[PDB]
């Protein structure tokens, strides 16, 4: 049988602002330019359908997605269960970032997306250039002094790096809301572990030296034709669970077409390679460019420098899942034992890695608590 469970959701083919206006919310596009030339397309929802107060003074909430994802991560479902829309209706001026390399931040001033140099970056550069550039842009635009930073996965990784090496930037973050925080990955539980322990050499032999898993036409075929049909349905949902952990009943099966037609959103092979070094070393450190000389040219050292969570003094609230296979409890716990200004920690036992952005009960489990916390800030 395997018949289409539902007619293709319109969001499947919309870009960020299309989805926002699709739900009746105000959408605004902008693009940041990183010191090193990358052009990042960022989006904003100035007010919500339910709150238009203090226009021009609304507190800023910046949501940063993680590896191979995009800003849609925060507006992937309904207005009542998608963080971005909720923050809007809660009275916030919501900004959604996009990391270099993804669907909407894949353009540089100096290099061609088809050049090797273009994809010669990892989350190091996202922390060092993407964030400063994006946050600086938002605050100069809105006129606010600080903003509320919410990150997910690698979205928190770049936040840890920046806010701990950039004293000036850090001072502009009201509270750091980290969902499925990732500083190290030496205890991840997902099968995709091993693909990360393969020698760098082989990794590049397999994938290449440029783009990594971006959105293809075929991704759309599977998205609209496989993730929408009755039983073949499970191929999509289980591919997601093998990566994030199991919480089968929290995922809206009627929206897999939306999720997979937007994820992955691509990134550099280097970035995934950097994460690979992380899975192997089990440490939290900068990228190894592959030679004392190249690292010299980057760190003035022979070995990339280690990142210190102990120097990340921004008040941080953490939410991690007991069933997350990426931001596993063990790595998260080591991360919590270092953070100097932990203001909050809530471990949601059944939560997996994707729940933080798509769990049908995310509002009650996490979002409402974030709204509450940001409200008394
Ligand atoms: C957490 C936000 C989503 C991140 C991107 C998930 C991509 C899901 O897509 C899956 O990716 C797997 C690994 O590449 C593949 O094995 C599967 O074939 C593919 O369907
Ligand atoms: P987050 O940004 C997780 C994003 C999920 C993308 C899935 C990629 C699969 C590769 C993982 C292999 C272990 O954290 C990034 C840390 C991943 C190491
Ligand atoms: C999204 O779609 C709208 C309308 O088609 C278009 O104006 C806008 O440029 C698109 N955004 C991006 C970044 O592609
Ligand atoms: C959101 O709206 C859907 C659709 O009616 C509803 O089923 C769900 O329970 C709502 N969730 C929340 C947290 O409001
Ligand atoms: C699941 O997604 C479908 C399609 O968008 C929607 O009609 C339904 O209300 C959603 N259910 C929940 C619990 O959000
Ligand atoms: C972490 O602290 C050590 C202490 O000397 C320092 O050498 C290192 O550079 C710090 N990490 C960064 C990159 O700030």
């Amino acid at each position: 049988a395997f018949g289409k469970l539902h007619p293709t959701n319109p969001e499947v083919t919309m870009n960020i602002s299309q989805m926002i206006t699709y739900w009746g919310y105000p959408a605004e596009e902008y693009e940041v330019v990183t010191e090193d030339g990358y052009i990042l397309g960022i989006d904003r929802i100035p007010y919500g359908r339910k709150n238009s107060e203090n226009i021009g003074r609304r507190p800023v909430a910046f949501l940063q997605h993680g590896l191979l994802a995009s800003a849609t991560n925060w507006i992937s479902n309904l207005p009542n269960n998608s963080l971005a829309f909720i923050l809007a209706d809660a009275g916030y001026d919501v900004w959604l970032g996009n990391s270099r390399g993804n669907t909407w931040a894949r353009r540089n001033l100096y290099y061609s997306p088809d050049s090797v140099e273009f994809w010669a970056f990892s989350f190091d550069e996202m922390a060092k250039y993407d964030l400063p550039a994006t946050i600086d842009f938002i605050l100069k635009k809105t006129g606010q002094d600080k903003l509320h930073y919410v990150g997910h996965s690698q979205g928190t990784t770049i936040g840890f790096i920046a806010f701990s090496t950039n004293p000036k930037l850090a001072k502009r973050i009201k509270t750091f809301y980290a969902l499925a925080p990732v500083a190290t990955v030496k205890y991840t539980e997902t099968l995709i572990n091993k693909l990360m322990l393969v020698p760098s050499f082989l990794f590049k032999l397999i994938f290449g030296n440029k783009i990594f898993y971006p959105h293809h036409f075929f991704d759309q075929f599977l998205a609209t034709e496989v993730c929408s049909r009755e039983t073949v349905d499970l191929l999509c949902s289980n591919a997601l669970f093998i990566i994030c952990g199991f919480d089968t009943m929290n995922l809206n099966m009627s929206r897999l077409d939306v999720y997979l037609s937007h994820n992955p959103a691509g990134t550099s092979v280097q970035n995934v390679l950097h994460w690979s070094q992380a899975v192997k070393s089990g440490k939290f450190q900068a990228f190894d460019w592959g030679s004392p000389v190249q690292n010299m040219m980057h760190y003035h050292q022979s070995m990339p420098p280690y990142y210190n969570l102990t120097d990340m003094h921004v008040p941080i609230a953490v939410w991690n899942g007991g069933n997350d296979l990426l931001a596993d409890p063990h790595d998260v716990d080591l991360l919590l034992s270092k953070l100097p200004n932990l203001i909050y920690h809530r471990k949601i036992p059944p939560y997996n890695h994707l729940d933080f952005i798509w769990a049908m009960d995310a509002p009650q489990a996490v979002y409402n608590e974030i709204v509450s916390m940001m409200g008394t800030d």
